């Protein structure tokens, strides 16, 4: 059939998530921009793909996926050649499911909140409060780290949504290294895979040097 | 033998929970965390989940946190057809993305504004804060096209979503002639004849409270 579409962009988050997993898979991604910045996302066709507005979107030969975590289960279930990503036993899969709205609910919900502000509504301080809830975020991810991996002792989709957030949050509010040392061990983990500065760390790294360059841009 | 729920009915989540228990006719053994008095900062809770939040399910002796994680962990258990969350890939991404956007918008925007006013003694609610919330609303309204926020059959994305909604409402107004979908969605959840022991008396309580709290912070 057509290869898959992703309506996405590297510097975002939870667009990377998806490429890593997709890399994970060995599948290949045919990369459509969604260029938020020249205000793409809100362009009309794109809102006939998804009302919410937000990147990524998959498009699988007409059927069509939104919301990052939604895509990468999706993709997983469908092209996964075994559940190694997204386990089907019903308790170490309601682990994995526990880690992804942890990331969608805390990690990123508090990184967006420190992000678009600057990014999209051009302010140019992260205020105190702002960066207590990331650091105790942070703290939350230590804390779930019992394991070598966040869902447990076997590398997860969750593993790659945390991290997408993490890598881009890390270089605006710091994660200092001895209050940290789970996260860090962590890191390095996923950096062993071949695929992990392409699919992740360099977008990550851009942009949170990004928001640092349009928030000096704002003031 | 009993499912255990560690849970205060005022959170949200508990009750999105609560709705899944009875849609699938599970009875719960209730333990009140009381998070007002600081119960899920014990060493006892923290034991539990290492994320301190309720809900907690104990399912005889096997511990699955987190309200999205524990409704998919019962209907997958429990369920007698898939109706609630189905198997079909497709129409399950399509339940996942709704969960995900009421974790990571309803709820997180939700909080974002009640935390503060509940353990931080403030007496405000920002400006940016309603704009989120407002902007959460115009989200969930363009999202349901169909009768229900994931198509034509509700699902354990609706428990979610109202458990939430039906507690924001309460404290960010949300305007009927602005918002008629939702509107009509809530009046199809109220018709369910265990929506409002399940969920509407806390979800009302929980803005009383707010309300009450941000009242009494702004004396002293
Ligand atoms: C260059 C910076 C990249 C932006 C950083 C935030 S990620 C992009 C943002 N995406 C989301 O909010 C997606 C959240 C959703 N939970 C998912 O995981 O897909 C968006 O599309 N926002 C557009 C909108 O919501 O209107
Ligand atoms: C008076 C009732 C007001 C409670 C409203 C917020 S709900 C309770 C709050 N729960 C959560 O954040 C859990 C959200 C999580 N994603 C889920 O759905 O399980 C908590 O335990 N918070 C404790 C913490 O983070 O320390």
């Amino acid at each position: 059939m057509s290869n898959l579409v992703l309506y996405t962009l590297h510097l975002s988050p939870p667009c990377r998530a998806v490429e890593l997993t997709a890399k994970a898979l060995g599948l290949e991604l045919e990369q459509k921009t969604i260029n938020l910045l020249t205000g793409d996302h809100l362009k009309p066709e794109f809102v006939k793909l998804n009302p919410q507005h937000t990147i990524p979107v998959l498009d699988d030969n007409g059927t069509i996926i939104t919301e990052s975590h939604a895509i990468m289960i999706y993709l997983v279930t469908k092209y996964g050649k075994d559940d190694s990503l997204y386990p089907k036993d019903p308790v170490k899969q309601a682990r994995v499911n526990s880690a992804l709205h942890f990331e969608s609910g805390v990690l990123f919900a508090r990184m967006r909140f420190i992000f678009e502000r600057i990014l999209f509504f051009g302010k140019s301080d992260i205020p105190e409060d702002r960066v207590e809830y990331v650091q105790k975020s942070y703290e939350l991810l230590e804390d779930t780290l019992v394991d070598d991996f966040v869902a447990g002792p076997t590398m997860t989709i969750a593993d790659f949504s945390c991290i997408s957030t993490i890598s881009s949050i890390m270089g605006v509010v710091p994660l200092e290294q001895s209050k940290h040392p789970r996260i860090y061990a962590w890191i390095d983990r996923l950096k062993q895979l071949p695929y992990y500065e392409e699919a992740n760390g360099g977008g990550g790294t851009d942009l949170g040097k990004f928001v640092l360059a349009k928030k000096e841009e704002n003031a």
